[PDB]
């Protein structure tokens, strides 16, 4: 059975799911995800000699959610993870890391700030984000996509929360998790996802009703914690100028589905395939583009992702 604990990390109570013995694999979920999003990987790794550790991030699930938006920079979350490793894996020099979506971003920062703590990295969906002095990220995103782009809609405090409350938690969860468009997600102002009211949402074969119930029971407490991550995008950029020109010093395996919208953000495809990714991440071993796979690749292709994780981390035994 998967073990669940509440652990105090420098005053932040974090919910940690854990299973197995052996080398530590730290799973970092994204938005709007939880530890639950790694459950298959937690099993399909614990039964292979690894100690899978998946926390609810700051502001998610059963982890404490600080009320201020200023408490959700990348530094706060990476510090949470460093303290968590010091509490539950103190006798471990380095750990393995697997990230997805915002988690992937966090993983990048974790490898950027503390490469001494990471043995190898498997990141999903989101490729590395080299610091760019020319333009703030939100400004470029808005210049390409406009004000109804979901990351822009998330910025003003309270607005997207009001729209989500109008839509209902379960419907919001389904709208996010069943998304399969290889393009920008638009949230028309005052109209939610811009879909007819009480329309049917057909769940894919990898997402069950019980998964939706698990996500809904946790996000009924609020989406603000996860949205604050997006609300700190420009803050992260403004505070990460010290790492202009930095290189990730960690072996990395990157996996993404060719229907994932993040794969089609400005310049991402050329960055991954035309040499910039390999330049910024010198130990990037392989890039895996799965055909016909969407954003939630660790859920849509659970066994394949588990096998990729295991095969990559076996090269460092």
């Amino acid at each position: 059975d998967i073990q669940h604990r509440i652990v105090n990390v420098n005053g932040l109570n974090m919910h940690v799911a854990e299973k197995g013995e052996g080398p530590v694999i730290l799973f970092i979920h994204g938005f709007p995800e939880l530890w639950y999003s790694w459950r298959h990987q937690i099993i399909a790794l614990a039964s292979l000699g690894y100690r899978a550790i998946a926390p609810d991030l700051r502001g998610f699930g059963d982890t404490d959610a600080p009320p201020s938006v200023s408490s959700y920079t990348c530094f706060h979350v990476v510090g949470d993870l460093i303290g968590l490793l010091d509490v539950v894996a103190s006798d471990r020099d380095k750990v393995f890391v697997v990230g997805h979506d915002w988690g992937a971003l966090i993983a990048w920062y974790l490898c950027l700030f503390r490469p001494d703590k990471v043995k190898a990295l498997v990141n999903l969906s989101v490729a590395f984000n080299p610091w760019n002095p020319k333009r703030k990220p939100l400004e470029g995103l808005k210049a390409v996509y406009g004000d109804d782009y979901y990351m822009i809609r998330f910025q003003e405090p309270g607005e997207i929360e009001a729209e989500f409350a109008q839509i209902g938690t379960e419907t919001v969860v389904k709208e996010f998790f069943t998304y399969r468009t290889p393009g920008p997600l638009f949230l028309p102002t005052g109209k939610g996802f811009g879909h007819p009211p009480n329309a049917e949402i057909v769940l894919p074969s990898w997402l069950s009703e019980d998964d939706v119930k698990n996500y809904t029971s946790k996000f009924e407490k609020g989406f603000t914690g996860g949205v604050n991550y997006y609300r700190n995008i420009n803050v992260n950029w403004e505070l990460t100028a010290p790492w202009a020109g930095s290189q990730i010093k960690v072996p990395v395996k990157f996996i993404v589905g060719d229907l994932d919208l993040t794969y089609y953000m400005p310049g991402v495809k050329d960055y991954i395939h035309k040499g910039g990714f390999k330049r910024d991440v010198p130990l990037l071993e392989e890039v895996i583009v799965m055909e016909g796979v969407g954003h939630f690749i660790n859920g849509e292709k659970a066994d394949a992702i588990s096998e990729h994780i295991y095969n990559f981390f076996q090269k460092f035994k």
